[PDB]
RNA sequence: GCCUAAGACAGCGGGGAGGUUGGCUUAGAAGCAGCCAUCCUUUAAAGAGUGCGUAACAGCUCACCCGUCGAGGC
């Protein structure tokens, strides 16, 4: 199909056009809060995404032009939804770039935990109701104190590792806490010789 | 004969945006009473909106795009 050759083809003319080849992920992104990221980027980095079987090619074939071995190799290294970006700058002040400028998402269910999760306590402020029974349903005490549900505990609420009930997920988008940060997360990535998981990007203090 | 392994049909997940509450009208008309308009931008993709819904908003969803799957579709 005469589109796909023409998006390829811009792909990899985009790929080459820079030193450090990157490999992001955009799934689970608002569209507001990807074009306010969109715009602090711009001129330093390049994105276009597409269907990540032409990415998956892509840098392949231009892995061939480069005569590269393991810069195909990233492309092993594609999961979920998939974008490419390009830039001057390595990955370490580039991490730290993505990092930095993410924001706050509620949590969704089925999902474990970047962190370790917890709550605002005491006046939640709104009229009393059902809402306090399901706040009981999952180890949270709650009693009532003037006008709503006052909850006295600090202790967890749902240790890492162990996953989260289809909703014990949300008194919290009811309660209205973001404790998780999203954005642009790395799959992988690297330029020479040299090839990375996004493992070692949190580490170097 | 056309599309389809460069990922079809269907289903599941995610997105479904900003200008902006388009303009006028109207008690009010925010995509969705009715008239006219029916463009730009940020884009992988998103109509000045396909169907519910509100008192009007909010909310649910759908065209469109991405993933998941993996052989048939007009
Ligand atoms: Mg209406
Ligand atoms: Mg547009």
């Amino acid at each position: 199909a005469p589109w796909k050759i023409e998006e390829v083809k811009t792909l990899k003319g985009l790929i080459k056009s820079k030193p450090v080849v990157a490999i992001v992920d955009m799934m689970d992104v608002p569209a507001p809060q990807l074009q306010e990221i969109r715009d602090k980027i711009r001129d330093k980095v390049k994105l276009r995404m597409s269907r990540n079987t032409l990415i998956i090619r892509a840098l392949k074939e231009a892995a061939e032009e480069l005569n590269n071995p393991k810069l195909a190799e990233l492309a092993n290294y594609v999961e979920r939804g998939a974008a490419i970006l390009v830039t001057d700058m390595n990955p370490f002040k580039l991490y730290k770039l993505l990092e930095e400028n993410k924001s706050p998402a509620p949590v969704r269910g089925g999902q474990i935990a970047p962190c370790d999760i917890k709550v605002e306590k005491g006046s939640t402020g709104m009229p009393p109701g059902p809402f306090l029974g399901e706040l009981k349903s999952v180890g949270i005490p709650a009693a009532i104190e003037k006008g709503k549900i006052a909850i006295k505990e600090d202790k967890v609420v749902v240790k890492k590792g162990e996953v989260v009930s289809p909703k014990l997920a949300a008194v919290l988008d009811r309660l209205g806490i973001k404790p998780i940060k999203v954005g642009l997360n790395i799959l992988a990535v690297y330029e020479d010789g040299i090839i990375y998981t996004p493992d070692v990007l949190k580490v170097d203090e």
